[PDB]
């Protein structure tokens, strides 16, 4: 309970980028992974369009979420888009992904953005099952295409 | 059409970028809509994340695409979203929609992308039956949440 702890990381807060990048491994069972050099992540955390939240027990990262600001042209109230949301397998459950999902809302809220945005594969019935608990305003089928390029 | 050019946008392209939005208000059909001021699309023109491309006849843009950089802390090569793509419905259906998706994909190979992405919806048939001739790497079936802020 409300030991758990949200953060917005900030530029000085790189080891939690790295700590949450780990969790993100672990979670989503990444095999074979090696993480890019600091020097990248740290330029990433910097840029003004990429925001991460972290849940805390004490200084145990415990889940995640990152997310990109995308500017419009339809209108000037910006858009968010959450790209990875992760609990630690051990912590799942206990009302975390909500708190930071709660949290990513209210944040971009104050800063006067349009909407918020998330996606999950449809074979991912848990995944679909919580965001589905957060009480979006809307959801939608859709078709993703990649193009791997050389 | 072999008058057919296809052209990044650059920082001075402003006239061009309005272009492209009036065509996708007309072709999208969106209702009781109102541009964003110059000065704030000049300044998302200005942003090195956000790339447009244009298709022309003359000075004529009859066709375009907008595209996100979403920079990865899973790696150093970027990924690109490809946000809204539209024809004019005049020139539809003779090759303009394939011409940017290929300059697309080229420009962000040349960049050390690893991957490009698009979504359509899954009620779009004609979106979906043109991004799969696009010779896809992959399709994923998703379901998207969103969240509309006060
Ligand atoms: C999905 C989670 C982040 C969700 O957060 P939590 O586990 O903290 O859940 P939390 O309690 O806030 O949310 C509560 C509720 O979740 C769903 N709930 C309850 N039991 C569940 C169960 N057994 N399985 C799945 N969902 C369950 C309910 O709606 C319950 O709500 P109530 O009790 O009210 O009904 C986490 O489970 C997780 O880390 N999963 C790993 C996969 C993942 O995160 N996938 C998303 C895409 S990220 C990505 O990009 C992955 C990839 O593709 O690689
Ligand atoms: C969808 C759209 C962008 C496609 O561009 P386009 O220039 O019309 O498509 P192209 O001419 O490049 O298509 C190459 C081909 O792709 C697939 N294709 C494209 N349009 C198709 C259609 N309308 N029906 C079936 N297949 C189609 C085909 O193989 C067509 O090839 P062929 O004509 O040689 O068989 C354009 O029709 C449009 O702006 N539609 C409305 C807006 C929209 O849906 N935007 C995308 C939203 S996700
Ligand atoms: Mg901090
Ligand atoms: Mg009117
Ligand atoms: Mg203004
Ligand atoms: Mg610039
Ligand atoms: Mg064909």
């Amino acid at each position: 309970d409300n030991f758990l702890k949200i953060e917005r990381l900030a530029e000085n807060d790189l080891p939690k980028f790295i700590q949450l990048i780990r969790l993100f491994e672990a979670v989503f069972e990444m095999k074979n992974f090696s993480i890019p050099d600091s020097e990248h992540l740290q330029k990433l955390l910097n840029q003004n369009n990429f925001y991460v939240f972290v849940a805390l027990l004490e200084n145990k990262i415990v889940g995640g979420l990152t997310s990109y600001v995308l500017e419009q042209y339809y209108s000037e109230k910006p858009l968010a888009y959450i790209y990875d949301l992760a609990v630690d397998t051990n912590w799942q459950r206990q009302g975390i992904g909500k708190k930071l999902i709660t949290a990513t809302n209210q944040f971009y809220t104050e800063k006067g953005f349009e909407e918020v945005f998330v996606q999950a594969d449809k074979v991912d019935d848990y995944a679909l099952d919580f965001y589905r608990s957060t009480k979006p305003t809307a959801e939608e089928q859709v078709v993703h295409f990649y193009y791997t390029l050389k």
